[PDB]
């Protein structure tokens, strides 16, 4: 049914979902890029951390190449 | 907008807990575990309907529908 089970904080998924529920309960028309964005920002600031800033090591651990890390650094600032 | 207190907190969090007990496919293991509660949750509180839930998304509907199938929810 899901992908991983990996990600816990009692699945990540679970905390995503409390956060639409809470999001909801209080029109949209950007919810997806709402999302993304919250969990791009954690994610980029961990992995790089992880490979102690090395780049070219956190595009290989993510999946994507030096480019596309470096533009998603850059659209939240952290470049 | 997004809090459980900030929802990023979780994903830090999460992280942390997976990088201990460890890699190249870290992107999309995330967005996989993001993507499909978030097409859970809309599609709920849409009830099902898929042009606005994509409107609400802020994609069009073939997107939508792609990530559904992407995930076997369809």
């Amino acid at each position: 049914r899901v992908n991983s089970d990996v990600l816990t904080v009692k699945p990540l998924r679970d905390s995503v979902k409390q956060a639409l529920k809470n999001y909801f309960a209080q029109d949209v028309n950007d919810l997806y890029e709402l999302v993304l964005a919250e969990v791009e920002q954690p994610l980029l600031d961990m992995v790089m951390q992880y490979t102690r800033g090395n780049a070219t090591r956190a595009a290989l651990m993510m999946g994507i190449n030096r480019g596309t890390l470096r533009k998603k650094l850059k659209k939240y600032g952290m470049n």
